């Protein structure tokens, strides 16, 4: 309690192609939900696509629907439920 959980991009190698978010649901200083996805990025490879398996507070967003994230730096800070995801 008093932490939040930040989304890095991952989709890929951490020295290969980038990818950009297809589908964003989600604003800074936005609150996400159950149903409410956080970020969604799509490649040729495979269709990714975040949730968060409860209601997490979004603070701040940089990249968008058409920005492109990169592996090795994370992308958005969440507060949500314990996760091992990340932790």
């Amino acid at each position: 309690m008093g932490q939040v959980v930040q989304f890095k991009l991952s989709d890929i190698g951490e020295g290969i192609r980038e990818v950009t978010v297809k589908e964003w649901y989600v604003k800074e200083g936005d609150t996400v939900s159950q149903f409410d996805s956080i970020c969604e990025v799509q490649s040729d490879k495979a269709s990714v696509t975040i949730t968060s398996r409860y209601d997490g507070v979004i603070k701040k967003l940089y990249y968008n629907l058409d920005d492109i994230a990169y592996v090795g730096k994370p992308l958005v800070d969440i507060e949500t439920e314990a996760l091992k995801d990340l932790e």
